[PDB]
């Protein structure tokens, strides 16, 4: 028995495992580990570090390149900027063209953060094939780094990588065809949480919209997940589910509900 | 020189930007304030200069300083809160707490707490600044958080007799009724909003908490001169014709860059 709930719950313990300082400093063949005790699957799976990432420079984003041998899965997982006022702040969200598709747009800041990394994750990625080549490639993040997750399963798609994409509470990072684009490469599961106000960014009026399917979690704060608190809801757009919640209107005070994602997301720091 | 209230209230907020600059909080006694951003310069020019800084990086994120402003025979007591906006939101809750000033009256748990670990040292170097100072006023100023536990301050300093004028931009609720009616009613309070910053609508009013009064109200667009047509004075403990009543009333994420402009670049010296 394996259930799509209980891959759910799995995977984002790989997210959380991105806000370990320890994890995304970690030497080829470190086993990841979080101290707060939010990985205990990942930790059960033995699963080990190839290559970490930490950009002190310029995006602030972190992560790893793992391989679980248990599961036998390639992770590679994000963690985008902690300082959501930072990232807010300037109140504007620029879009690049990605070179993925005819029209395609995405976000400045995520797409350069994926740019920042891709070379050293692809080289990565190719020399993990050799023994590894049935594993299945898990492309992961929570919050910001959700968003960078998107982008990255988006082109490594492209580049023939299989990449199945679990996004954790996941800002828009995309107009609307590339939104279509990635929707039809399938292979999916973005993620909200009752009134969290971070997928509400950037705005529907500054020409982003969502990948769908939604997976709308509507369980409290610090609880399990079951199975009738997820709801999928389909569109670029969809008013019910999060993007309907506070009056549409992204709510400070709502932010709790961003770190609950079927665990403490971001308790390892 | 003739001056505007306007004009003053320009000034004292470079105060409130000071906190920000690292130097300045961990300062030792006779370092001269500066803003390495460069958000400051009236304070510079006044040559403004720490007697105390402290800073808490264990408890409370709490930091400031005590400094004489010679030039404006003022004593100046300035507070940093914690400037991380999704740590002080991200329990959804804002616990009350009996300050000890009136009937009745509550604080905010937080804000009251990290005042209440530097006050004994604030005191402290008050009290010896008198002697050589006694004419100066006492200005209580932050910004953001800050701006809350000045609040809080210059409530408590004034029932001890030092006759505090608070500067408060942007500052968070940090009373219930029976207090905000208290502070209010002490006078010299100078507590603004800026247009739809979310940070003034927290904690919420169904919390039990109101604002002191009045508010100043600036409309001005962000990183512009304010002028006297762009700042409304509007009273009571609940107002929602003011911040209070804008985005339908809910503390928008996305109108954050409210808060960091309130006439100059308020927390810019962050690096």
């Amino acid at each position: 028995p394996t259930t799509q709930l209980e891959d759910f719950k799995f995977w984002v313990q790989y997210a959380a495992a991105t806000y370990c300082p320890n994890n995304y400093v970690a030497k080829d063949g470190e086993k990841l580990n979080c101290s707060v005790g939010n990985c205990p699957d990942v930790e059960a799976a033995g699963s080990t570090v190839k290559l970490s990432f930490s950009d002190d420079t310029i995006t602030d984003t972190a992560g790893f390149v793992a391989v679980d041998n248990t599961n036998k899965a390639i992770v590679v997982a994000f963690r985008g900027s902690y300082s959501i006022r930072n990232w807010v702040t300037d109140a504007t969200f620029p879009q690049t063209d990605p070179g993925l598709c005819d029209g395609c747009k995405a976000e400045l800041g995520f797409w350069t953060a994926w740019k920042v990394v891709r070379d050293r994750i692809i080289k990565t990625l190719d020399e993990l094939k050799p023994e590894h080549s049935d594993y299945k490639i898990v492309v992961v993040g929570h919050s910001l780094g959700a968003a960078i997750a998107s982008l990255a399963a988006a082109d490594l798609r492209t580049k023939n990588y299989d990449a199945i994409l679990y996004a954790y509470a996941a800002p828009r990072v995309a107009n609307k065809p590339l939104a279509e684009f990635i929707t039809n490469q399938g292979n999916n599961y973005r993620f909200t949480h009752n009134d969290d106000p971070v997928p509400k960014l950037p705005l529907l009026t500054m020409g982003y919209v969502h990948i769908s399917p939604e997976y709308y979690i509507t369980a409290p704060d610090n609880t399990t997940v079951t199975d009738n608190q997820v709801t999928v809801l389909d569109g670029y757009v969809n008013f019910k589910g999060n993007t309907g919640t506070s009056g549409g209107l992204p709510d400070l005070l709502a932010f709790h509900s961003h770190v609950w994602y079927f665990i403490h997301a971001d308790a390892c720091k």
